[PDB]
């Protein structure tokens, strides 16, 4: 696989339900769904090392990791966490997150390159899975 690319979102599902689990109130949920509908993801993959840039209209974040090596990022609702990415197949990876402080829902994300050329990202909190689908710009 090669995840490298400038990816633009075409579909965004269940993001409000995810934010509901994470405690966000209704109006901020609606505004965040609108922001998530503009998500863009830039990936540079060098073997098992990933440089990712995730952005919306007013915000951008850089996430750099190596498969199998712990790193620090933040959960979807913004709490710092320790993360660990593993492959689950040739074209899909899964990240488990553990909070640095306090407690919360169990959170994770996945990234998958499909045979049709799409990038599928999911974000999970407990039983609620959000699915974002992207195509190359
Ligand atoms: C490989 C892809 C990764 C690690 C994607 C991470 C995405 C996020 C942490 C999502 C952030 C968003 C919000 C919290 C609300 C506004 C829009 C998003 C989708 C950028």
């Amino acid at each position: 696989p090669n995840f490298s690319g400038n990816w633009k979102i075409i579909r965004s599902e269940n993001f409000e339900e995810l934010l509901k689990v994470l405690g966000v109130n209704v109006m901020l949920r609606k505004i965040a769904v609108a922001a998530a509908s503009k998500e863009a993801v830039e990936i540079k993959q060098e073997g098992d090392t990933f440089y990712i840039k995730v952005s919306t209209t007013v915000y951008t974040t850089e996430i750099n990791f190596k498969v199998g090596e712990e790193f620090e990022e933040q959960t979807v609702d913004g709490r710092p966490c320790k993360s660990l990415v593993k492959w689950e197949s040739e074209n899909k990876m899964v990240c488990e997150q553990k909070l640095l402080k306090g407690e919360g829902p169990k959170t994770s994300w996945t990234k998958e390159l499909t045979n049709d050329g799409e990038l599928i990202e999911t974000m999970t909190a407990d039983d609620v899975v959000c699915t974002q689908v992207f195509v190359r710009e």
